[PDB]
């Protein structure tokens, strides 16, 4: 396996750039077994785990899963995509987003 901290040094925060996590994701290859951590002050941001249409509107409610004390650690057990955006503020917005597709192990 690996664990992908998400953001590498920049860890997960409100980026500068739009497209700063699709970039971060982009050659990595996420497995099954593999997991994801994602590093931030607590209240900053949040970690909310939901569909492909949540994903792509910044939709907050209703989530599949939402963790806001930090570090989030999240195993990926099933193969498939999988979406996660922060929903404090305008975060998720301007970009603070990640969309991976996961493959066997
Ligand atoms: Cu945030």
């Amino acid at each position: 396996m690996e664990d992908y901290d998400v953001g590498g040094d920049m860890e997960w925060k409100r980026p500068s750039d739009p497209k700063f996590y699709i970039t971060w994701a982009t050659g990595k290859t996420f497995r099954v077994g593999d997991e994801l951590e994602f590093d931030f002050a607590a209240g900053m941001h949040d970690v909310a785990v939901v569909t492909k249409d949540a994903f792509d509107n910044c939709k907050k409610e209703n989530p599949i899963s939402h963790m806001t004390t930090p570090p989030v650690k999240i195993m990926l057990n099933t193969t498939g995509p999988q979406y996660y955006i922060c929903t404090v503020g305008d975060h998720c917005r301007v970009g603070q987003k990640l969309s991976i597709n996961v493959v066997g192990a």
